[PDB]
């Protein structure tokens, strides 16, 4: 059975490096967004935002949102989601950035901006999704 979206994930103690993060969901039909937030509070440390529709092109949307700004954004073309079909996120904290992979294959880096990582403490999943599992591991 479906998770609830959208789902918090607290990540106790916050994200460290070697901390492995898998979402495994299925993009739901005509879908228009996902969302993972990584949050430090209301800081959100790492935004990681696929877009099915911006001007008929599919983006991933990267960004850091202090005090409420939201930063300049990291934004790559590459986008392995499809509307309808199962994916798999993994989320591997390295020491200088987020390394994402989608369906085992890597798609891109994130290097932190939010310094205190021990206080990123909580994962949003949200959007256009059928969630099944969100969990993390220490590799
Ligand atoms: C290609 O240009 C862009 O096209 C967009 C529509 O597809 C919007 O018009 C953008 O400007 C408005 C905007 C800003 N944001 C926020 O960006 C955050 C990450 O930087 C987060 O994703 C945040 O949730 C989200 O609302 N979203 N929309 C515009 O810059
Ligand atoms: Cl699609
Ligand atoms: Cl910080």
């Amino acid at each position: 059975g479906p998770l609830i979206v959208p789902y918090n994930l607290p990540l106790p103690g916050g994200v460290v490096p070697r901390m492995l993060i898998t979402i495994l969901g299925t993009v739901k039909p005509n879908a228009n967004r996902i969302a993972l937030d990584f949050q430090r509070g209301n800081d959100v440390a790492f935004h990681f935002n696929p877009r099915f529709n911006e001007n008929n092109r599919r983006v991933i949307v990267c960004n850091t949102k202090l005090d409420n700004n939201w930063g300049r954004e990291e934004r790559q073309s590459v986008f392995p989601f499809e509307s309808g079909k199962p994916f798999k996120i993994q989320v591997l904290v390295e020491p200088d950035h987020f390394k994402v992979a989608v369906n085992d294959a890597h798609l891109l880096q994130y290097n932190h901006r939010v310094k205190k990582l021990n206080e990123i403490s909580k994962l949003g999943i949200s959007g256009d999704i059928d969630l099944t599992s969100a969990s993390y591991t220490m590799i």
